[PDB]
């Protein structure tokens, strides 16, 4: 049971997180097999899919020193079951403050998404420094990230949202962004044709162009 | 009186809102008749225009089956008097939870708006789901909206703000928009010239794009 | 002392406010002798840097008259102390309710800054309508100002985040912009080398190209 600066911690070595959507949740075993075979131990399963919880739990038992997330937390029992699932932190796309509460009184690290002063003045408003910066490239990219890093000097930032090989590089060179999410290399239709040498071949692409 | 669901399936038939701000609340009639004429019995009669009372009034008198929305409604008064004065639903241009809670406690439709995902998460907070995007062009556009669907998938979106002939397409083209609010087809200058043969026909021509 | 609509005239005829992020508070009075023999006798100093306080006080001693602004004030401790160090107002990146009515119920003039329609609703109700837009190009620049003056006609302005010489006169023509933002002839190397006469030619430079 990580703190959530032990989290950020760990995340900051590992750079890239897989944003995993599954229509089968027996499909993550092979699947985190493939991502731990070619060094990434970590990934945020979506509850925009159902089977999200179901693969949180299988994925806990099989290897119980993976990183996960539940991600695209909405509503207060979907905290719940994340938690009682075995999740080790919950992402969200915006920053709802009872789902935050929540979090905090159950002791449950989580890192909500701002994209504007207002949503990083309620997080700091509630001890929160490390956040989701959703969606990246539509809300301004890396200039928008810059120009709020002047006043928001120590904000720890994670961007997701149009994050590819392209420009991966541009926002790793931050240092205050700790790591990026992506699906590219973990895209539904591989998973679902279960074409594990692709997918780890998409992985090793990143890992490689990031230690550039 | 329609409920909100009511009014968002009519205006996923329109698909194109007018508008109006005028100075002479008496030229409602003629450019409802234009309107009317030509297939678009809809309209959304701005605050901006101190005339926009007594126009609601009227249009009403005359046409009692129009669809009539209050817009740019800021303050308690405005709604109150939006309610007496015959509108159909309330349109805003953010979201101030005092207003929209009035809306609701009043049986009231109202879509108000927003542009980031805090605004979303507070709109779903109070049960609302149908929502004006403004301002749509200056927040990033389709590519917005779309980034915003990928975890808000089931929202039901009104853009407004910079639509015109050369964009509409692509903004009706995503499933969860239900219609454009724009004003190019009813400008200021035509009214105030009482030009109804020019508004006729650029509302048949935005109509012909739309089903082209 | 100023109430904060003396304050907001006061900046309708400077037009251009140096924002300052100080390492040695006795610099300040080098500082604000170049900047006053040139034609600005106002600055914003940032709480970013940790002689602020020192620096507004050294300088409301010295030039009693100045106009001085606590800027990138985040908490009620920064509130307390900007006021009796004798700053004139505070400006913030952001919106914190609690940041703003403190300074309501101690009679000490905010501007408080929004970059969206939701941020600028709280202003509103809270009895504010004059507001800092930050980060202004990262949120659109001078197209998001005008879409938002549609519906926002009254608010009065002041932009702050990426205006240079190549762009304040876009900002400038729009009449409910009041003052802009900028620290790039007032700029760190500048300060430290004690370069008064660099920044003496940027400041002459700015008003010049304003008053052209």
């Amino acid at each position: 049971s990580y703190t959530t600066q032990q989290i950020i911690e760990k995340l900051r070595e590992l750079k890239i997180v897989p944003v995993i959507a599954l229509d089968n949740a027996d499909d993550i075993l092979p699947l985190a097999d493939t991502l731990a075979k070619n060094g990434l131990s970590v990934a945020e399963i979506t509850f925009r899919s159902e089977a999200a919880a179901d693969a949180i739990r299988l994925l806990r038992a099989n290897r119980p020193d993976f990183l996960i997330a539940a991600g695209t937390v909405l509503t207060a029992e979907q905290v719940v079951l994340a938690k009682s699932s075995g999740a080790d932190f919950v992402v969200t796309p915006g920053l709802n403050p009872k789902i935050v509460k929540l979090c905090q009184d159950l002791n449950f690290p989580i890192t909500p998404g701002v994209n504007n002063p207002m949503a990083i003045e309620i997080a700091l408003e509630m001890g929160i420094s490390a956040v989701k910066f959703f969606p990246a490239e539509a809300s301004g990219g890396v200039k928008m990230i810059k120009a709020l890093l002047g006043p928001y000097a120590q904000l720890q930032i994670m961007p997701t949202g149009g994050i590819g090989l392209h420009n991966i590089r541009d926002y790793l060179a931050i240092p205050n962004i700790v790591a990026c999410g992506g699906s590219w290399f973990v895209e539904k239709k591989l998973i679902q044709s279960n074409n594990w040498d692709e997918i780890g071949r998409l992985v090793r692409e990143v890992i490689d162009i990031i230690k550039e």
